[PDB]
């Protein structure tokens, strides 16, 4: 029961994805794009599309090494 998800403002510092379990990228429909991340203890962060490192912390959070 929710709708596309947009970032209002990009983290501070490094993506904390050491305490992310998940990440998604928004809709291109909104005004900016951007991807959060979703950590296991309930929270979410706001990164840009090519944030250095942030594709990186997406990658780990796809296991297909096979």
């Amino acid at each position: 029961h929710f709708a596309a998800d947009c970032c209002t403002s990009y983290i501070s510092q490094s993506i904390p994805c050491s305490l992310m379990k998940s990440y998604f990228e928004t809709s291109s429909e909104c005004s900016k794009p951007g991807v959060i991340f979703l950590t296991k203890k309930g929270r979410q962060v706001c990164a840009k599309p090519s944030g250095p490192g942030v594709q990186d912390c997406m990658k780990k959070l796809k296991p297909y090494s096979i």
